[PDB]
């Protein structure tokens, strides 16, 4: 038997769904994707449940201060989000010590501003936990209640758990290739060379975005083969593909991103006021998404601020990854103008059609410049032939005002003419993740 407990709760959307409200317990036969086969005790009702709305009975996942499955970097971002207070905290699984735990606490000092401090929660051999040897606990709940009463060596006294919203409902099972009539297109968000993007409702009860490709732009079989790879590229910094309509005009259904593209955002009243540390955090988020793409031996092929999306909570998500590969070159698409932008494209991709993760790295450098200039066109004052000929002679965009030199150094490494000399996204991810926390210890060595 495998017994579980509901963390959040939500009611029916699909066929024979269950209706709990907040706190309830149940048993599950076995797992089927992310919709587990659910059996309830004090309900007599049988159905399916969202797997991300439940957790094991006597596991930490039931606790409001435990954040399962998040990274150190995402712990810092979550805690520094608006709505959290001094001493806001979470306990999470440790990244550098398997089976152990880490405490992350929101701190403030006038010198460094808003920071997050991390503490190693060590496990005792015969049960229990401690941060400092003089203060041991039987449970993590006892550790929390202790440090809620006084800092006792921590940077702050613990106040409230990090804020968190109910996660997105998992996509309906057996709903990969969906009928076009299941979608109501409600608001056109944009028009492009090869298609449009709509805000839409799926089956009357789910908000999504739909990219509607122009007729003649893709073939069903080639797109589906590629889309079946795209849908497996699941990462918090890539936009999620939910479903496709595999008939011309092909529709691509993804999660809806309230703030549009990063280009739109940086050029908006709100985005143009983001401070430089937030711009660098955007850069780190995209680099994390690209390091995942790199790890998966995939190629974006059209990386630019216009192809980064921004959530309501300012999460950057890579969009259109791989899509350029399945846009056909024929009489229909030719009428629409340039397929890829010269100013973003690595020279070997322009000259020989050699698109690799290394030509993505080049494009990422251009994107970094877009970010720090709040969406300025690359190579201002220069035509496309001028850019190509200048690059061949070692010209690179000069460092703009309000650009840290180390960020520019990353750009210059991305813009090596020889692709092999360009860094990995794994390397870029590490430098950007640790941009300001250089010359600092990873964990606080509390006495
Ligand atoms: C020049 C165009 O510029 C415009 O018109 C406007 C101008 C503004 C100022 C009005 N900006 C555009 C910017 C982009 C924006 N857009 C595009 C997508 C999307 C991207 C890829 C995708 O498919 C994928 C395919 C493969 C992999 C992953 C996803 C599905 C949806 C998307 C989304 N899911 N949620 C919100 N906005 C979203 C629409 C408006």
């Amino acid at each position: 038997r495998i017994i579980v407990v509901a963390l959040y709760d939500y009611e029916a959307i699909h066929h024979e769904d269950l209706s709990f409200q907040k706190g309830d317990q149940m048993v599950v036969l076995e797992e089927s994707g992310e919709w587990w086969k659910a059996r309830s005790l004090a309900t007599r009702k049988e159905g399916y449940i969202p797997s991300n709305y439940v957790a094991r009975v006597d596991s930490l996942e039931t606790e409001e201060w435990f954040f399962k499955g998040i990274s150190r970097k995402d712990a810092e971002r979550q805690l520094l989000a608006p709505g959290n207070m001094l001493g806001s905290f979470m306990i999470r699984d440790s990244e550098t010590t398997k089976g152990s735990y880490s405490l992350s606490v929101r701190d403030y000092d006038p010198r460094q501003g808003d920071t997050v401090k991390h503490y190693k929660i060590r496990t005792l051999d015969n049960g229990g936990f401690y941060i400092s040897p003089r203060s041991t606990f039987s449970t993590l709940q006892e550790l929390v209640d202790h440090y809620k009463k006084g800092n006792d060596g921590l940077c702050q006294k613990l106040s409230v758990p990090c804020m968190s919203s109910k996660p997105q409902k998992p996509w309906e099972k057996d709903a990969w290739e969906i009928p076009r009539e299941s979608l109501k297109l409600e608001k056109k968000l944009g028009a492009g060379q090869f298609g449009e993007v709509w805000m839409a409702t799926y089956n009357k009860h789910t908000k999504v975005a739909v990219k509607t490709m122009k007729p003649g732009s893709m073939s069903v079989e080639a797109f589906l083969a590629e889309a079946n790879v795209m849908k497996t590229l699941q990462h918090d910094k890539l936009v999620k593909l939910h479903a496709v309509v595999t008939k011309e005009p092909i529709y691509i259904i993804t999660e809806f991103m309230a703030k549009g593209s990063l280009l739109d955002f940086l050029k908006s009243d709100e985005g143009s006021k983001q401070p430089l540390p937030k711009l660098i955090d955007f850069s780190a988020q995209i680099a994390e998404g690209m390091a995942f793409i790199e790890q998966r031996n995939y190629i974006h092929r059209d990386l630019r601020a216009a192809n980064i999306l921004v959530s309501a909570s300012l999460v950057c998500k890579i969009a259109d990854f791989g899509l350029a590969r399945v846009i056909e070159d024929n009489e229909y698409t030719a009428r629409e103008g340039a397929k890829f932008p010269i100013k973003w494209t690595a020279p070997e991709a322009i000259n020989f059609g050699s698109f690799t993760i290394k030509s993505d790295v080049w494009s990422f450098g251009i994107l970094l410049m877009e970010i720090v200039t709040y969406g300025r066109i690359p190579y201002p004052g220069m035509s496309n032939p001028e850019v190509i000929r200048a690059l061949e002679r070692g010209y690179r965009m000069p460092r703009p005002e309000n650009c840290p030199e180390e960020l520019y150094n990353i750009m210059m490494r991305c813009w090596k003419n020889r692709p092999e000399e360009r860094p990995t996204f794994e390397y870029i991810q590490s430098v950007l993740d640790d941009f300001y926390t250089a010359t600092e210890s990873q964990y606080e060595e509390i006495p």
